[PDB]
């Protein structure tokens, strides 16, 4: 319930990650067991 965590697999569900500046990435140049472990760009967060 709720949120996708930090560094989790974003899973294919409905639910978006937990912070509107997370965002789901794959390591692999094909892949989608991708996860939530990067930040889109310009966010201004402490």
């Amino acid at each position: 319930g709720g949120c996708i965590k930090w560094n989790h697999s974003c899973q294919t569900t409905t639910l978006k990650c937990c912070g509107k500046c997370v965002v789901c990435y794959c390591h692999t140049p094909w892949g989608t067991n991708c996860r939530c472990d990067r930040t889109r760009l310009f966010c201004t967060e402490d």
